[PDB]
């Protein structure tokens, strides 16, 4: 029952929602973040129109001028594109203090699941998760998003975490947590820019179907908390494994001696590993966003019908 | 608080009984299908409902029947689930929505169970041993969902402890990080699952069922959720040598290990090869202490019943 | 119920809409020794009171959770001491059962003050991650009831004892906020800056409470940790307090010191080393935090 000077979500969201017409949310870090410019904002754009030849209806979410924004105009969206690092990358701990300063954040997998919730939309299509770091045994350093996860009743859409992160560790912190990894007609976990690992997934799923079913019976029997469902990019976009790791690790050990920590650390390695490759990191990047979409409109879909 | 009856089955038994305040235990499924071989299984299962059945209280085994999430069992079900074994899925809160969607059995794990308990609103659940923190866990990172739903969810579990086979140290260290109490009955020993002491202590060592009782309603009535550990020594007779027992469990852990043996996996290879190198005597203890355990869960069972 | 007595100058004041900050009993019995704790819990109150607001001091007397207590309880706390039972979130119940007393720490008082819709609370400093957690496992219940129950926790950061930097990340992991007053770096409690940085510097008591109303109107549950740099006349010469703290947590890890009673150890051997000088840097922090947490609490009141 948020108030207006708070959470916004626009006329094409709210008529979605009361058509019951099937929504997808998505997320503004990438832009600003994960990615440069014109590309972020062109990706976003696109990935919204996607969405509506899946026949579905995109809510992209972010904070504009301290409000808690479900569906942003083509400008807002240029806007956070142009502004890029300049946005405050707004994870959990970040999301009050950026409303009530009255600035403009990009939100991560953690606020988007956040607001995404408080508009009662059920499934948020993203590039690739946060997860365990590398070296966090010893650092600590685990994204919010892993908790949001554990908590917030959303399904994300996505291609894996990102690889730049530790895997294994990841998969045992959502196992903890209770937290359902899908993976779409895959047992491999897929890794981001690559389609498989040495890892697994919990459950493999074949269809949307059978995903918005879960979903319906996991929120019907009390278990709250988000499910993902990892989606591997397809083998036209695909970075070869041997390539891809050679510049992630590269990237990773880079990071660790210029002493990057914190929410600096994915913007830092994304872009390295851009540089690294030559820009083909970022072109397979938005390749799985394009396709998480689509996966995720049909997801959105089946879960309408059922509910 | 109302759960559809396709996901949600009450025997008439457990129901009368709930209906009626006679006091229930409740009991989980994967002790008899990755806990323990056939015939043993069934029979131990069996053998236990009998048990609690002598203290005066009606047990309740929880298990996935079919697709359906089911408190209260019959012969042929258990039975089943025994000579099922691991083709039955053991089901964590992860696992759970995907095996009751998809029309499957499943054997619950105490995280499962605890949350089928808590939907049919029972208290008291008796089990061997719970999960917790496994060894190796400081770079692994395998932490069993069991103690975040202890966390949580609002049920006592008795038990002879953490499973050996874990890191108990680390155990006691998670649970006091997430405000579970661990109580050692009539101990300050935590018990070691097979063996009656470890060097570790309880959080709180209580001497009566009543005691435990009358701190579960403070907890609750006082807004504090999550479960608590009722530690309970396996009995003299039983209990495995310290020597003997300890070496099992240390070359089964290496083999494992040198395996690379993971996940859900680990635990039920760790028992069965545990009760191999023992020649079996393991698992005779491990049936002594969950009837041990059912009794002493009967009789805090009653007196919760009460107050 | 009968379970929870607020004392009425504190019921007083909530009825009538008046500023409310709560302290923790765990400052008095385990924190600091007698007669400097009765004296600093007294003297907390009294600097709240004249600052313009109420103090409630939490704690568990006779098994009941109090919010706000008398002198004589208070003096009972520091004089009883670490007979005392130390209160956490596993803790309190049984203390609550057996009709014990005990004294509470950030955890308990967070959840004291929670049921009795306390949102602003003023300690010393509040647990962590512990040197060594990585391999140990080593992590305060503090660090969960910030991540789930709603109090505002004023402080001088973590205790430096602690690992600081894990403390940091555990935090954004769990969705805590990390605030600096008028301070880009960490507070370090004795010392008055670290290697370490918060998650935002606010400058002001009223930002800080329009943050409050808006992140839980928002829906988003958990406290927020406000880290308050110790006034620059009262800091502790970092090389002397470092050198302290180490020599202490060497000696702790050499005798086995564990668990709930790991902090209270380094903190009485600490001060042993510093010949009494780190207690009067923690008694200060302390009054400065409380003067912070009142300004907080008006404020916040005045906005919803
Ligand atoms: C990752 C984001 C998603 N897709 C993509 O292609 N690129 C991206 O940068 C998310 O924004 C993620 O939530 C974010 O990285 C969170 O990280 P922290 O652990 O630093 O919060
Ligand atoms: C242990 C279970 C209890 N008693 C017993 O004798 N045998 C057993 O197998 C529990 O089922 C426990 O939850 C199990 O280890 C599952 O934990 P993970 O999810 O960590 O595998
Ligand atoms: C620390 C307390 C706060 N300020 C101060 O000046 N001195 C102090 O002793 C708190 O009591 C803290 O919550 C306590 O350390 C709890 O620790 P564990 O429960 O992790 O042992
Ligand atoms: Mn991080
Ligand atoms: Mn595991
Ligand atoms: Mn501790």
């Amino acid at each position: 029952k948020i108030s207006p000077e708070l959470l916004q979500i626009s006329p094409e969201v709210q008529d979605a929602l009361k058509n019951k017409k099937p929504v997808v949310a998505l997320e503004s870090t990438i832009i600003s973040h994960g990615m440069p410019f014109p590309q972020n904002a062109q990706t976003a754009i696109e990935v919204e129109e996607t969405i509506r030849k899946q026949g579905a209806v995109p809510a992209t979410i972010a904070i504009i001028g301290g409000v808690m924004k479900v569906g942003l105009s083509k400008e807002e969206i240029e806007l956070l594109g142009r502004e890029g690092h300049n946005v405050t990358k707004v994870s959990r701990r970040d999301l009050p203090f950026v409303v009530a300063a009255g600035k403009n954040g990009a939100t991560t997998v953690a606020s988007t699941m956040i607001i995404a919730a408080l508009a009662g939309i059920k499934v948020f299509a993203t590039g690739g998760i946060g997860g365990v770091h590398r070296g966090a045994e010893h650092t600590f350093d685990i994204s919010a998003d892993l908790q949001e996860l554990a908590n917030t009743n959303v399904t994300v859409v996505c291609a894996g975490a990102k690889s730049i992160l530790d895997l294994g560790l990841t998969t045992e912190y959502l196992e903890t947590f209770g937290v359902p990894l899908i993976g779409y007609q895959t047992k491999a976990l897929p890794a981001f820019f690559c389609r498989t690992s040495p890892f697994d997934v919990s459950i493999r799923l074949d269809s949307a179907s059978e995903i918005a079913r879960a979903m319906v019976v996991k929120w019907q029997s009390g278990l709250n908390g988000g499910l993902v469902v990892a989606n591997p990019i397809p083998e036209q976009f695909a970075m070869p494994e041997h390539t891809i790791n050679a510049a992630i690790d590269q990237a990773v050990a880079e990071a660790e001696a210029q002493g990057v920590i914190g929410k600096e650390s994915t913007p830092f390695l994304l872009a390295r590993v851009a540089e690294l490759t030559g820009g083909d990191s970022l072109k397979s990047n938005i390749q799985l966003v394009f396709n998480n979409a689509i996966l995720a409109s049909e997801i959105a879909k089946e879960y309408q019908r059922l509910a």
